């Protein structure tokens, strides 16, 4: 019965993609941001200049304050608001209805993005991670034990004005091509994973594996762009750099500033290398890779003039806080978080990516010894 929760997902390109949803009774109507890198379901609860409606608690019969507030910073923006439980349920999901913690939204900075159409966010991952600490239930773990949904979902995130498909309580064998590749959820707090080899076009980055997953690795829909660790994110540019010398970019393009553009259709994929990241696998010196292709991680962004060209962004930034496989590399791949067997799986997406002579990929068995060293203490 997951055909009705196929293409339940919409949304602007770098703005995040939405479900919708409703909350108390009568059910009020909002688009909730899907986010795999957070624990804390939240929407706005007072006027905003970005709001086009929020929750209006007043107007609930089963709203129940829990008299305490809230705060959550995320890697860009934050809010705070007063926690409550009430009725909530998805439309385009499974039939069922089940009462989760809500935070009322009533002060934010840099939150609420103008013109994203959403006015919520349903954070994914696990308690642990959950503000103001794990007692309060994520909206997922409230779902599994309310009802009879199995403990598991699936993400197709379709580039572009863009859309794909949220599957919840299980795999949509219709929206992936070949086999599933899974790798192990290393802990259960973000949806944390460990990456053991990364190359770019074929040539192996030569680092030291715990350099991948300092301090972590996680993957978050929530986030639009990969983010890689200071010494990885160097290294990567570097090779890039030299993969492309043929043509110039000014320095504020490899830092996300400036953008580039070139003649409608005149875009030279073919300067762009693949990357590839291989993923610790599920039986012992066993692992798999997801190649990425330059049409991924080069965001495309609307002319800033009056012209008629394809203009990008570098969509691979500098972190801080460890490896962010973000949306642009979800993107193209069907992703499964198997929350149940405590694993990852990813498959090429039926709304892939599409080179001329090249494809995305997810490709495996590959052997690596030692894998368990890749992992940061
Ligand atoms: C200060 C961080 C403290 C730690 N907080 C966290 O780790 C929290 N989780 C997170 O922050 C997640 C890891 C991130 C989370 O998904 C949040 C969800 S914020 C709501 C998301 C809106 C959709 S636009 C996404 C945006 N795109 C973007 O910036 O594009 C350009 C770079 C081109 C401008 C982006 O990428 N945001 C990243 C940066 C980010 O912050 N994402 C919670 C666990 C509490």
């Amino acid at each position: 019965s997951f055909v009705e929760m196929v293409d339940n997902l919409r949304g602007k390109s770098g703005q995040g993609y939405y479900v919708e949803m409703t909350v108390g009774s009568p059910p009020q109507t909002l688009n909730i941001l899907v986010d795999t890198g957070s624990s804390n379901f939240a929407v706005g609860a007072a006027p905003h200049p970005f709001l086009h409606r929020y929750y209006q608690r007043q107007l609930s019969s089963t709203y129940r304050d829990l008299r305490k507030g809230v705060y959550v910073p995320y890697t860009q923006g934050k809010w705070e608001g007063e926690l409550g439980t009430d009725l909530v349920s998805i439309p385009h999901g499974p039939n069922v209805t089940v009462r989760a913690n809500i935070a009322a939204i009533t002060e934010s900075d840099k939150f609420f993005i103008n013109g994203s159409n959403w006015e919520g966010i349903l954070g994914l991952a696990y308690a642990e991670i959950a503000r103001p600490d794990d007692s309060l239930e994520p909206f997922f773990d409230s779902l599994v034990k309310q009802t009879h949904v199995p403990n598991l979902f699936s993400l197709q995130l379709c580039g572009a004005s863009v859309g794909g498909s949220m599957i919840i309580g299980g795999i949509d064998h219709s929206l992936y091509t070949g086999s599933l590749w899974y790798t192990p959820i290393r802990r259960e707090w973000y949806y944390e994973v460990i990456i053991v080899r990364v190359e770019i076009n074929g040539q192996d980055l030569k680092m030291d594996c715990k350099e991948y997953n300092y301090d972590k690795s996680i993957v978050d829909s929530g986030t639009t762009n990969l983010r890689l660790p200071k010494k990885v994110f160097e290294a990567a540019v570097k090779s890039i750099k030299a993969a492309s010398s043929t043509e110039k970019f000014p320095d504020g393009f490899w830092l996300g500033e400036q953008l580039v553009c070139w003649q409608a259709g005149t875009t030279p994929w073919n300067i762009f290398p693949v990357i590839s990241l291989y993923l610790m696998g599920e039986v012992t010196n066993q692992s798999f890779r997801i190649t990425i292709l330059p049409q991924q991680y080069l965001r495309p962004v609307e002319d800033v003039a009056t012209s008629q060209d394809d203009c990008y962004k570098f969509a691979i930034s500098q972190s801080s806080t460890g490896t962010v496989m973000g949306a642009v590399i979800m993107e193209g791949f069907y992703v499964v978080f198997d929350r149940a067997r405590k694993r990852i799986g990813f498959a090429v997406s039926a709304c892939h990516v599409h080179d001329e002579f090249r494809t995305a990929a997810v490709e495996g068995p590959f052997v690596t010894l030692d894998m368990e060293d890749c992992g940061y203490n």
